[PDB]
């Protein structure tokens, strides 16, 4: 009778995304195979009668070498099989991760860029891969890598790591694409910018890997950012442990999961903008925006009295006080809408709007619908 | 402008589904007023300015007892006034969370009411409280439920764990309401019923309170959980913080969080049924017809043979077993599209159809709607 019960563990963790999209991943080819599974989740750190685990952490990998039931490890990909180790490693593939962001620059206009890795000195070790992932693709460009190793996940002197990475960021040439090896440390930056004033997009630019939607949701900033094939790769996973069960021998296998998408945001919202006068007055509008914005702050705010101020942005990128005033104020109105539970009419108050009439009529003037119609349309 | 900048500093736990659920509603406040914050979540073993912190933990408490800045304890609620803890509290309403799924269930047909919490040992406050708040849902009704603290989620022994909950469990009436203190121990009441080879919801029915998005894929019976209001909750978590860092006139704040919806599934999907025959029938019918099996793999597992088992089903739905064979084994289907990170293609494939144009076809004679019209004005 259909009850053959295996009970399998998996070892992962719900802290980072990455991991919380694997193991649901997991229990999508539990839909589609309806086995007969008994899938528990022990671990801090008997064992069960076939596994799964995250191996990016060496600590899990050595001590379950000694066992042999059915254990398919994830992770991410090595370049170098040699540094591969041992058991069926289903893994993401760094470098298809870090060259997925990259090219999303160069498709908006970015040409200089600089890549945000992290210490030989934690335990993660696909901070590296993606080190050299990102220096294979960068040699074929023009201005090279400057590349940065900030400090431990979270040091001792906390508030040391906030300024000795900051001189790293006025070390940059401006417009550049500052890559992060997760939406981790691209946290970092767009604090530490929004800190030493650094515009971004306009003078620099963040992007990330783990697109985890807990962190990038709070911060002025929205941080644009890549996405891993973790569902997928979680769900490959236990499709291959099932075959490992009906006993397949097989050579170790390593299959590398394709990042996803790349979900567009703020942090690498870029114009090719480059007038001065026009930067600053920019990343101004964009910040105020919604707060109801007038003119003479406007001038002084990027410094520029109100003739030397209209001469200029007059030119670049063609949108009236008026034209610019209200998109960066319907945008953060947009936001507070897909990516954002939240109310419709509390949005029209905390976003500069008179009446509803007066927040619904200037929308379908935009879109050919209204709030109601995309509230859980492209909600996320 | 406003340079003051805080440094506001969260303490919550990213790996459960709750803890997660507030921190996002923080950065739900943070978006609200582009407030002049550095959120900073933490929570391993300096602060800041602001602090947000899960109070339901005691050593939490006697952590940040005298130390000065601003503290809004985020948890669950407290029957007893003076049970609070000493400052100030945007809870769950505990209440408002059993009674929510509490009527799901004096509304499902169910009339005899169950409840498995945690034991004494898991310092887990508001379940004590859960629990209290069952005794009183249930006393004005017509059969006394039932209080049965667990053990542990990950006990010392574990297998002995299985002994004592198969054993109540085998204790409940046919067609009982379970209400799970939480979504985390309320699977394993539908891991162990799915070694009982005990029905659900065809005799007994479960029902979580925590809406855990990472285990409800896992378990074949999709969980039927009371989706709670912990970003309601995170953000009210900053609205007071903030008016908090304005050194405003207060007296201890204590404001409690109501659930918004219960997400229905499986687990709860109960169907008055009473005729022993039919009533195991529909147990494949419900669990692996989906695969495509002959109309007789379905009349030996019930408790009867063909002619002698089928003979009461016009009782129960009224048609006979072809007559829901096409219009049952299509739901096993629909539902890989809103809660399954999956395709269409794939699940027409799994169900057995030519094509997309006749899961088109058998998708009308219930619901005018098409696959295309359904998969979007209905997913999630």
């Amino acid at each position: 009778m259909f009850t053959k019960r295996h009970r399998i563990t998996l070892l992962f963790n719900a802290n980072k995304a990455y991991d919380r999209q694997v193991v649901e991943g997991v229990g999508e080819y539990l839909q589609a195979s309806q086995s007969e599974w008994d899938i528990f989740i022990e671990e801090f750190r008997w064992l069960g009668d076939g596994v799964i685990a995250d191996f990016d952490d060496k600590q899990i990998e050595q001590a379950l070498a000694d066992v042999d039931v059915p254990i398919v490890g994830v992770g991410g990909s090595y370049h170098l099989a040699e540094s591969y180790p041992p058991v069926h490693y289903i893994a993401t593939d760094n470098y298809a991760l870090v060259e997925s962001a990259f090219l999303h620059l160069k498709e908006k206009g970015v040409n200089r860029f600089a890549f945000y890795g992290l210490p030989e000195s934690s335990g993660k070790r696909w901070a590296t891969e993606r080190e050299y992932a990102f220096r294979q693709l960068v040699a074929e460009e023009k201005y090279r890598g400057v590349v940065y190793q900030g400090l431990e996940t979270a040091p001792e002197n906390w508030q040391h790591a906030q300024n000795r990475l900051a001189d790293w960021l006025q070390t940059l040439p401006p417009q550049t694409g500052i890559i992060a090896v997760t939406d981790a440390r691209a946290r970092h930056i767009l604090q530490v910018c929004e800190h030493l004033h650094i515009p971004v997009p306009e003078k620099l630019c963040v992007i990330g890997i783990d697109n985890e939607e807990l962190t990038r949701y709070l911060s002025r900033v929205a941080l644009s950012s890549v996405a891993q094939g973790a569902r997928q790769m979680g769900y490959q996973a236990a499709k291959l442990l099932h075959r490992l069960l009906d006993k397949e021998e097989m050579p170790l296998q390593r299959i590398l999961v394709p990042p996803v998408r790349v979900i567009e945001r703020r942090s690498t919202d870029y114009r090719s903008l480059t007038d001065p006068a026009v930067i600053q007055a920019m990343h101004y509008i964009r910040n105020h925006a919604c707060k109801g914005i007038k003119v003479d702050q406007v001038l002084d705010a990027v410094g520029i009295s109100r003739s030397n101020l209209e001469k200029r942005f007059k030119e670049e990128v063609g949108e009236t006080i008026h034209a610019m005033i209200h998109a960066e104020k319907l945008e953060k109105a947009r936001s507070l809408l897909i990516s954002t539970t939240l109310s419709i009419n509390e949005i029209s108050q905390m976003c500069g709007y008179p009446s509803l009439q007066y927040f619904y009529s200037v929308f379908k003037k935009a879109y050919d619908t209204t709030p109601k119609e995309y509230r859980d349309v492209n909600s996320e």
